[PDB]
């Protein structure tokens, strides 16, 4: 059907009929770059480098021209080049490239005769340190994002309706893939619902706030171990008045847990949602947990969707 | 007129009559060539490569010089200079230049005798190593900088007085043209005046918190879409003494959204200003979304400033 | 015994019968580098520079063959090879090992003859500058974890408990080895319990804010010295119904101290655990700060883990 | 007098008697460099690069002298020595250096005949690429921390107390001497008592927060001019019972502003201190702003910390 947010956590709006977007773009490149597709990037990142020596290969080349120092036109045997062992346009690639690169073979390499060849070969070297820098930058600031985090942390599947404490509650279970820590764990819950206006010409969506509580309803400083976050269906729920039978009702259930990573001190956020017909009544989570001669806590991610009836 | 921020979220004061604020600047020069312009950032960096590499040929030269290396006084067939092919200022700028890129072609280099040579080209690399790294720094950081991230990011020209839910609030629209999130978006409302005394000598601007709200006046936890946030003109509202009719009054009306960035984990805060003549009464923002066979929602920005009548 | 978290603050749990455990750590790679071992870590890094060395050496020895250029099939006086002075597998690995370095001997050098000699250079300093960022990053933010900063931030071995201010709390003391600041210390204690069903084959964890105050309970700016924290056993402390005795008891008493560093404007988290043994009655912390001629404050901290009976 | 903090934000505390100090050290080197002075820093980075080639430029030495390539030994006319034109220490010394650095002259280079020369130069490189990569990364992250912009950050010299909208309150002013803003600035206020144990083998500091107000007793978003800070000495005041008289009494009032950067996302912490004798009665700051032709706000810093009484 149709949801806001992927069971993935992932976006599924599009935007249109923005102006000005090309030129936007254009002014903040960083944020641009890192938000491009993969391929396209090793692309540019390829193209940069490889364009680079190319176009100014072809400069050297021109250069030589001028000067007369190609063969093909007999240069005295006291000619001069500009640059050594240039004569034919594979040779002035090669010597821009091994520049670019701070190679440095030996065997093609710049006379005292042409300053002009001097101050150009300054201007490559330093246009091409910029432009291989900002990729880099980027290239590294890409990988480091923490999205691709969000993975190894996953929510249940489904989400629960039963009896915890005595009190009617919605619970869910969210757990860790990986021995890396969270850190300020907190959960939100957010309820969406469908305000077709006579005819769908336009829609107004409406965003109620849904606390989910762990020990006191206040956070979770670390994600230890597969935890069950829980909501009360009171006379304040947002959700009491709806169509609490299995598959009835025509609303978005989003989660979203906040919490910032031990070793990089960074931010991530993962997402996902529920349809009125993914949850389910009157059924409790399979503790995932047990002992062991280890002396160690451990749990068993098979038992992590499992649930039992009540 | 005046105003203290511009409708581009940019400041609009003049700090004067810093003392000590030269020796200040180079304590911290970190965060100076940070927020310095892009020209004379460019100039200093490109200064610091060429000129590095001027003046340490210039050193060269003058050893040359000590050692008699030069042609032009006629050294031995045994003569060994410092330094090969090394007769010229322009051989010894290559040298420096060759040497700091560690592009190292070959007909130039160092022989065995003269020690000093040594000495001094090891100070001239370990400088020059530091002096790049700290450029190229501060360029990454520079460009890093979320404010421009900032454009992407779009308040409504104006802010407009309805009743909402039967109660007289003001609303605004705040919308994101691009794909990536935002993170932790809240948003806070400040009211300035104007306190003069009785003739400008001076000025006290006083600070009124105002409290926009979306679902439950607490939070947005990411910006998926265009959203109107709004205030409510109660007993406690300091906008309800004010002069309601458009145009009337001596105030800005100051708006910040602060959010963190998602590929980044940086913060981010987009600010801007309404006066009493922006804001308009009795209008309701147009729906600016949609449905789609796409299954997806779609967000017609045209439709983002626009209004109409109530 | 057992403990979810060790007196050093490390986890105790195993996690377990993960599905899709590899798919998923190759989608993240930058994350599982960064907590990976530091042994295979330094492997990787030697393998992917000397490795991508080898093969591509041993490429350009069958480009060599391919092209007739070794010396012992006897190639003509006028023979141009694609590379020069490469005969031998050691000069090829020695050709690959120069060029990916960027030093650039000269003795080995490449001709104008061969273009795919050209183009496979080419995708060699590619693949390979990128393969060398990625790892650079990867050490240098295993690196900086702030983890290892816990270390320098300690824990009294002894909680306490007795009358303070006439109220009868738990206390603790904590302090920092360096000179380095940390900013917005906040303290939380967790309570957790053994929720044995009839037979271990599952336990529930049940989680119990326990809160720490200093001045008002509300935070510590700064950790200059060492600090005393303490919770109240009041009517509402979750603790007031254990078996206050020493020794007696089935629960953990886990301590968490969030604060940011100064110099990194990172996040740090140190823990640790309290056995019901562990704790102490009737004890009072000897004070570990006394002033000096300085008129500096001084910090004893052999008196810090010291306690006196009261 | 004595003082926990200096007028000028820094900490005045001694921490003494630490056991396994070095070794803790020796296990966080990245914090340990950070942390360090700068000369030994510029010691420690000069002293990797140039020890590192010295090392092993000796060990290129050894070499040559085990395969006999020395002049002095009267090498055959066919013998291939395992490195070329190195038959003396400064040649060994500047062959380690021009391969380190990646320069790669070419007089002196390598021969395909001693393997084990091979394997070394490897290991050098390695190594010396992963040092100068931590070094590198320890000297950005030295400069890029945000004590140093602290000091373009002013704290009032003095504080003073006076009739604020009828209320007797303390007030200080704050100021930003840059055009860089910071964000979510928050000011906190620490009141430090001294109590001696009838004589002062020991001393317990009492912390008791100061709230200080702008607006609400919120927040304050940006830090765009001087802003005023002030407490309400009310009967909840730990100030209420203080000897209100100028000079008299011994107490710390510590003051403390926190705040994110908005070019770095980086958190900031400016502190200072005021003593009984420098705080000031019945006084109120002097306005140091005031309007101008240039339809923007000015601010004069030389009436920043002038005031007159009242
Ligand atoms: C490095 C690496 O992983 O390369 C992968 C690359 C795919 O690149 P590709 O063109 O398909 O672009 C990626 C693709 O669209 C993903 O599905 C996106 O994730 P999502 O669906 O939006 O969530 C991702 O967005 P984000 O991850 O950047 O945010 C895009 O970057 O594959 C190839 O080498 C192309 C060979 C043909
Ligand atoms: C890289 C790049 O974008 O270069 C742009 C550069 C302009 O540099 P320029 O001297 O005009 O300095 C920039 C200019 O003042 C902007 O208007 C500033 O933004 P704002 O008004 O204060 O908001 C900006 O401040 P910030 O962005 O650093 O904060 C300044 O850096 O153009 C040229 O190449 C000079 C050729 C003549
Ligand atoms: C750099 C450096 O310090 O090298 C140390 C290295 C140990 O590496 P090693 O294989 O033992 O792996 C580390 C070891 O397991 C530590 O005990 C871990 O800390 P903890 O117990 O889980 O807390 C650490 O995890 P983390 O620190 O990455 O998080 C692991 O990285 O020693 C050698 O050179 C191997 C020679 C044989
Ligand atoms: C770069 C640069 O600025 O070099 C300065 C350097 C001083 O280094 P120096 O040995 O005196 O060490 C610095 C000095 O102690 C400062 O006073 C410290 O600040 P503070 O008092 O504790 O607050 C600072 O601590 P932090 O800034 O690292 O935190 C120390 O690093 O001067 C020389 O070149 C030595 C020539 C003789």
């Amino acid at each position: 059907r149709r949801r806001v947010l992927t069971k993935d956590g992932r976006s599924n709006v599009r935007m249109e009929h923005i102006a000005d977007k090309r030129f936007l773009y254009l002014k903040d490149l960083w944020t641009t770059f890192i938000d491009m597709q993969w391929r396209y990037k090793l692309l540019l990142f390829s193209a940069t480098f490889a364009g680079t020596w190319f176009l100014f290969g072809v400069v050297w080349y021109l250069v030589a021209v001028a000067h007369g120092d190609l063969l093909e036109l007999g240069p005295p045997a006291n000619h001069t080049p500009c640059v050594v062992q240039v004569h034919t346009l594979t040779g002035a690639f090669l010597f821009s490239l091994e520049s670019q690169t701070t190679i440095g073979y030996g065997f093609r390499y710049i006379s005292e005769e042409c300053p002009l060849a001097i101050v150009l070969l300054i201007a490559q070297l330093v246009l091409t340190t910029i432009l291989e820098i900002f990729i880099t930058g980027t290239f590294l600031a890409k990988i480091a994002r923490p999205k691709k985090r969000a993975e190894t942390i996953r929510f249940s599947q489904h989400a629960v309706v039963a009896y915890h404490n005595g009190k009617l509650c919605l619970m869910i279970r969210v757990a860790n893939m990986r021995k890396s820590l969270l850190i300020g764990c907190q959960v939100t819950g957010k309820l969406l619902q469908t305000h077709q206006t006579k005819e769908g010409e336009n829609i107004r969506l409406n965003q109620v706030n849904v606390t989910f509580q762990v020990d006191t309803a206040s956070d979770s400083p670390f994600l230890i171990l597969p935890l069950t976050f829980y909501h009360v269906v009171d006379e304040t729920s947002p959700l009491k008045d709806l169509p609490l039978r299995s598959g009835e009702g025509d609303f978005e259930l989003v989660l979203i847990l906040s919490g910032t990573v031990e070793s990089t001190s960074a931010t991530c956020q993962v997402r996902t949602s529920y349809l009125p017909e993914e949850i389910l009544w009157g059924y409790e989570f399979t503790p995932a947990i047990s002992l062991s001669a280890s002396g160690k806590y451990v749990a068993d991610f098979s038992l992590f969707d499992q649930v039992v009836k009540v």
